[PDB]
Formats: structure tokens, C-alpha cells, sequence
């Protein structure tokens, strides 16, 4: 059901927990460095866990997708054919980027980071630059001792805020991973659906130094030895079974402002998608012309294709539900109910005003501020700018350097500079440079800055053509040429005669103008969130409600059973797909060509032991009550005990816009069964090797 849990509410929905099955106490869940939550990883962006004591760590196929294209070429493409490592050496680096954080610690720093923003007083600007100052005083201090990386959190508009302290594992390999045609079978056709037949399946292993602190890639590194693992499930899971995922969602809108709602609703997810869409199109049309596009865009178009169909369903997600009068109707309720308070109520009724007033601003430029951001974000001009402000900042002591641009931060630049290789093609880019330098020409001067005007002299198709030109000059288009720019001083960038960095000199002040009134209205923010919030949660508990934070990538629990859902009248949705329904949805080409060992083990019915009896054949994906939104990929299902029953992937079609409004009739996940990644590593694609490691082998 509904509700993505802090730990510390275990307390709370211990109860609830036993009454959906769970057999393990509440009280071991909450060692969350113990068994077997202690198992449960984050890789910034998604969820994984360790599955044996030498360092194996399962998370999806499309969470593994970033590191398998940077280890693919045109001739030999990973993402098509698949990887399997037979030892340990023969396993590849996922990039330098790639990350595995252990949970450690967390420490509640509530109190002084309020005290902290108190002491700032009654100007906005100065809140910010006071909690950044809290921020980087307490990581610094946390971050101390070698290997570890902390991370501040805030909860519900700032009302708790809550340090984590992880190893962060800085070696990452690739051991195994489908050939696509599992991995993600049914391409984006079947991408955000039911039913759903991929195995969203692959396996990294994590790596430290000799004497077992974190290190970079180096042939000297060896296997982490985690603490705790998970172990495969003794018994089938079925309709009905408790389930339930720990890990590491993003973000969720579910105490958002009704207008805030309409705002996003009815402007930031139609402009994104199109946006996207157009992209897509554009490289779609490139890379059937050219392998090396294809495979060097490949995670982009992934990426666009997720966001941009997620965004579709959401909108047909607000219409079915009438989400808009959802909010409204409820926005209603906490007003009416805080002015029959009166003075008790005044300060969440002025926080709610000021939260308006914020939105207001926030729209006045919402459509520079997205074309802007978007247009610096393609590679040549996306380098040039963040090289730039590297070297700024690095006129400044650490400790008043920007977050994103301090000495902690710098392993991941670089990293970002060599990653960029495997994911440029220059004539690609110029037409997505092209696309933007269109884009920005569509803007009425009311919403246009005055340098980039400047820098374009000129508002025409002419004017463009020009622009492609002076930048089709640049040297960044090189890993070489990156590195040297990532080392340089400021002085000299602004000598350059390279017009990506120009460019970049030329609209800085802007840009950090810019980021002042950001800051300037998240510290307004920080005044008025938190106190709307609470009372928000006031009301809520008044109705005998469900309380819980919306997810700011912490972690969390949700909890449940396996179940199907009814997507209209006359029809319902079982809870599990199986062998037989892959092969029925065969045709030979992309996205349904599954590998020829699939198509024939089926046939012959080679179910490997794995048959579950009450369905008849080996289980593929199921679907469940569970409450995950982006981030939750990757994350370990378990069943009553404890144990591994399943990876979660995806949601239905009609749940996206629980993100905004919860749906329980039709919200469900949809996760890859722990027995089908295992046939499909006996019978398929084999790797006896991890199987044994596992002990299922
Ligand atoms: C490439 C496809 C399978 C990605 C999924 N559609 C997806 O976005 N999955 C997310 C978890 C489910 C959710 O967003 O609610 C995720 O990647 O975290
Ligand atoms: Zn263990
Ligand atoms: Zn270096
Ligand atoms: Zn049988």
C-alpha cells in the first residue's frame, strides 16, 4: 500500500507490517546495518544490493545500462550481445564514475542546522548561504575519516534534517549482464506497462585496496567482503505474499501546492516531453545512418524515451483521476481548517501566501531558465561552462567553494570529462545545438538574456548558421583537450581563442546572477516550507491519517503483497507473467527478438527446476502493491523472511501520477522474479559461475 517509510517509523508501522505478512521482527529491519537491510546499496540514481560475501551486487539491467555502453562499440556492442565475465579478471570497469555507498551512520542534525538558518535572520539569501555553511562544515567533518562520503538530507520542507555517513566504493566492475533482447525486452513499447515480460537483470562487483579502504580502478584492487548479503528464496513466491523493497527514491510531489500541481501539469511536463521527443527523433535518425551514433547515444535516448513516455502517462494519469480537482478540493479542507485555529494557524497561512508569491517569480521566467539550462547542457558548451567555473573556484579557499565545484567533488568532474568520450559524436551535437540555438531564437525578448543576444548578434536562421560555425572550432571535443582545461586558471580560459570556452566566459556572469535569485528564492523557501508542511502533517494526523515524507533519495521501505489490479471493467491483471507469454509476444525484430537458446528452452519446456506449480511454468515479472518511484530501480524485493524473491523495475502505465496523487486501485510495481534471472542464467545466457557464488549452482 501506500507509503515510502523512514526507518525511524518503523516504530509506527510495525503493526501493519504483521498483519501483510512480514515474519522477521520490525526490530531487525531497523538494524539497517544488520541483516539483511545492511545488504542494501545505493548507486546514486538507483538501488542494488550485495547477493555474496566476495562483493557481488545484483541491481536492473537498465540501472547497469550507463556502464555497459561505456564498455560497447559499434563492433562490439555489450548493450546487443550481452557480458559475462568467467573469473573475477576478466570483469570491466563500469567507469570511473560508477559508485557503491554502504550505508554507515545516520546522525539527526535537526536542531543545529535550524539554529544555524535562525542565526541568518531575516534575509533570504543569507538563510542559503547559512545552511551551505552548516552543509559543508558538517560533511567536511563527517568526511574525515578516509572512505566515506556523507550526504545531508532535508525532510518535509526542512523540518528534519538527517546526516548519512557511506563507504563509498570507487571501484565498480562490470561480471554480467543479458544481452538486451532479455534485459529489456519489449524496448520502449512495453516500457512503463503490463504486462511485462524483461529481464531487467545484471550484476556488478564492488572493489577496494589491498589493505581495504576505497580506492580508484587499479589491477591491484580486491573484492569487497560485505558485512551482509541477501540469499536467494526456499520458497515460491505466489499471489497473495507478503512483500517488501528497501532502497533510494528520488523524488516525490505529494504535499506540493495545488498550483504548483497545475503549474507542472499544465507547462513542465508538456514542454520537457516534446522537447525530448524532438531530440529523439533527431538521433533516432542519425544512428540508422551511423552504428557509432547509435551506440554512443544510446543511454541519452534510453533516458528521453523513460522521462518523456513517464511524462505522457502522468498527463492521462491527472485526467482519469481528476487530479487537479483532487488537489484543489483538498487545498481547500487545510485552509478552511487552519483559519478556525486563527492565531494558532497565522503562521502556516502566511507561509502558504509566500509559497505562492515564490511560484509566481519562479513562472515570470520559467521558459529562459529551462531553454537556457537545456542549451548549456549539450556537450561542448555543458564542458566549457562547468571548466570555466572549476576555475573560479579554485581562486577561492575550499571551504567557500560552490558544492559541485569543491576538492571532494573533483574525482567526479574528471571522471564526467573521460565518461563525455563514449557518449560525443560532433556532428550529432551540432544539431542539438542547432535545436537549442532555435529554441532561444522562439523566445520573446521579455523572456531573453542579454549576453547570449549579444553573443548571437543576430535573431535569425543566419544568425544560427553563424553561431554552428564559430563553434564547430572548438578543441573540447577531445578527452585530452578536457583534461588540459580541467587543470588550467581562470586568467587563462579567459584569454582563449577557443569559442566554446568564449562562449562560456561570455555568459558566466550571467549564470551566476542567476544562480543568486535561485538561492535567493530557496532561502524564502526555507522560511515558509517547513511551517506549511507541519501543519500540513497537523491536519493529516487530525483526519487519523498515513504520515510520511515525500522522498528526497533517502532510505526507505515500502511494504505490501503480490497482486494484480483491474484496468477497467470485465478485465484484470493476474499477478505474475510467464515463459510461454515471452515467446507469444515474439516477431523477430526489435524490441520482441529474443535470443534463440530463450525461444527453444520454452519450447521444450527446460524450466531448470524452477517451475512454480500453481502457475505452470517459470515466473517472469509480477506485480505488486508497492509504492516506488524513480530511484527504487534495482531495489531487493523481499519476501516474509527476508530473503530475495525479485529486483524491482518498473511501474504500470495508470500508476505515474501517484507521484503527484496516489491512485490505490491501480498503483503497482512491477518487478523481475529471482527465479527468472536465475533460468535465465542456467538455461539462457549461462553463468554458472555467479550461480555457484550464490549458492543456487
Ligand atoms: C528503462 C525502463 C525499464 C526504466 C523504467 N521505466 C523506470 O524508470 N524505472 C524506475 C523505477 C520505477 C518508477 O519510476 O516508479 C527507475 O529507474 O527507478
Ligand atoms: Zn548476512
Ligand atoms: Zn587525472
Ligand atoms: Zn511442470
Amino acid at each position: 500500500g501506500e507509503g515510502m517509510w523512514v526507518p525511524q517509523q518503523l516504530p509506527e508501522i510495525a503493526g501493519p507490517l504483521k498483519k501483510a505478512g512480514l515474519k522477521l521482527s520490525p526490530q531487525q529491519i531497523s538494524d539497517l546495518t544488520g541483516d539483511p537491510m545492511g545488504a542494501v546499496v545505493a548507486l546514486g540514481g538507483c538501488t542494488a544490493s550485495f547477493v555474496s560475501p566476495n562483493g557481488l551486487v545484483v541491481t536492473n539491467h537498465h540501472c547497469a545500462y550507463g556502464a555497459i555502453q561505456l564498455n560497447s562499440t559499434a563492433e562490439n556492442n555489450l548493450i546487443k550481445n550481452g557480458f559475462n565475465a568467467p573469473t573475477t579478471a576478466d570483469e570491466v570497469s563500469a567507469g570511473p564514475n560508477a559508485r557503491v555507498f554502504v550505508l554507515d551512520e545516520i546522525t539527526d542534525v535537526t536542531k543545529d542546522a535550524k539554529a544555524a538558518i535562525a542565526a541568518a535572520g531575516d534575509d533570504a539569501l543569507a538563510r542559503t548561504k547559512a545552511l551551505e555553511a552548516f552543509e559543508k562544515k558538517l560533511i567536511a567533518d563527517c568526511e574525515a575519516e578516509a572512505g566515506f562520503r556523507c550526504r545531508l538530507y532535508s525532510f518535509s520542507g526542512g523540518n528534519t534534517y538527517r546526516l548519512f555517513k557511506n563507504l563509498e566504493i570507487k571501484d565498480v566492475r562490470l561480471a554480467y549482464a543479458p544481452p538486451g533482447s532479455v534485459g529489456k525486452f519489449g524496448g520502449d513499447i512495453d516500457n512503463w506497462m503490463w504486462p511485462r515480460h524483461t529481464g531487467d537483470f545484471a550484476f556488478y562487483r564492488a572493489y577496494v585496496g589491498k589493505d581495504g579502504k576505497p580506492a580508484a580502478f587499479s589491477k591491484d584492487n580486491v573484492p569487497y567482503q560485505p558485512k551482509h548479503w541477501l540469499k536467494f528464496a526456499d520458497q515460491p513466491l505466489g499471489a497473495g505474499d507478503f512483500v517488501m523493497v528497501a532502497g533510494y527514491p528520488g523524488s516525490t510531489n505529494r504535499y506540493a501546492l495545488a498550483a504548483e500541481f497545475d503549474n507542472t501539469a499544465q507547462w513542465t511536463y508538456p514542454t520537457i516531453a516534446r522537447h525530448y521527443k524532438n531530440q529523439i527523433a533527431m538521433v533516432e535518425a542519425a544512428g540508422k545512418q551511423n552504428a557509432d551514433i547509435q551506440v554512443k547515444y544510446a543511454a541519452t535516448m534510453a533516458g528521453w524515451n523513460n522521462t518523456s513516455k513517464n511524462y505522457d502517462g502522468q498527463l492521462e494519469g491527472f485526467k482519469r483521476i481528476d487530479a487537479a480537482g483532487q488537489k484543489l478540493r483538498e487545498e481547500a479542507a487545510v485552509l478552511g481548517w487552519l483559519k478556525g485555529q486563527g492565531a494558532k494557524g497565522q503562521p502556516a497561512l502566511d507561509a502558504h501566501a509566500k509559497l505562492l508569491d515564490l511560484l509566481e517569480q519562479s513562472k515570470a521566467t520559467r521558459d529562459r531558465d529551462l531553454t537556457l539550462a537545456l542549451f548549456n547542457n549539450t556537450a561542448m558548451l555543458g564542458s566549457a561552462t562547468q571548466l570555466y567555473r572549476l576555475s573560479i573556484e579554485r581562486e577561492k579557499p575550499n571551504a567557500e567553494r560552490e558544492s559541485g565545484y569543491q576538492e571532494r567533488d573533483l574525482p567526479a568532474i574528471e571522471g564526467g570529462l573521460k565518461q563525455l568520450e563514449r557518449r560525443y559524436v560532433a556532428a550529432m551535437d551540432r544539431q542539438l545545438q542547432e535545436y537549442w540555438l532555435n529554441e532561444y531564437i522562439k523566445l520573446p525578448a521579455d523572456q531573453r538574456v542579454a549576453a547570449v543576444d549579444a553573443w548571437l548578434g543576430g535573431n535569425d536562421a543566419a544568425a544560427v548558421k553563424r553561431a554552428l560555425d564559430r563553434l564547430a572550432g572548438t578543441k573540447l571535443g577531445s578527452t585530452e583537450e578536457r583534461l588540459k582545461w580541467f587543470a588550467a586558471d581562470r586568467k587563462a580560459f579567459e584569454a582563449s581563442n577557443d569559442p566554446a570556452i568564449q562562449y562560456a566566459v561570455a555568459v558566466m556572469p550571467t549564470l551566476l546572477k542567476l544562480e543568486q535569485e535561485r538561492k535567493t528564492r530557496a532561502g524564502e523557501n526555507l522560511a515558509a516550507r517547513p511551517v506549511y508542511l507541519q501543519a500540513l502533517a497537523d491536519y493529516k494526523k487530525s483526519q487519523g491519517e498515513f504520515v510520511y515524507p515525500d522522498a528526497n533519495l533517502s532510505l526507505r521501505i515500502t511494504f505490501g503483497n503480490v497482486m494484480g489490479y483491474a484496468p477497467k471493467d470485465g478485465m484484470e491483471y493476474t499477478p505474475f507473467t510467464t515463459l510461454e507469454g515471452v515467446v507469444a509476444k515474439e516477431t523477430g525484430q526489435d524490441p520482441f527478438d529474443s535470443p534463440k537458446a530463450l525461444l527453444d528452452a520454452v519450447a521444450a519446456k527446460r524450466y531448470g527446476g524452477l517451475e512454480d506449480k500453481r502457475i505452470g511454468s517459470v515466473p517472469v515479472n509480477y506485480l505488486s502493491d508497492l509504492d516506488i518511484t524513480g530511484g527504487n530501480s534495482g531495489s531487493p524485493v523481499l519476501d516474509a523472511h527476508g530473503k530475495l524473491v525479485g529486483l524491482a523495475f518498473d511501474r504500470n502505465w495508470e500508476s505515474v501520477s501517484s507521484n503527484w496523487v496516489f491512485d490505490p486501485k491501480m498503483t503497482r510495481m512491477i518487478a523481475v522474479d529471482g527465479r527468472y534471472l536465475r533460468w535465465i542464467m542456467q538455461e539462457v545466457y549461462p553463468a554458472p559461475q555467479l550461480l555457484k557464488e550464490m549458492n543456487v549452482g
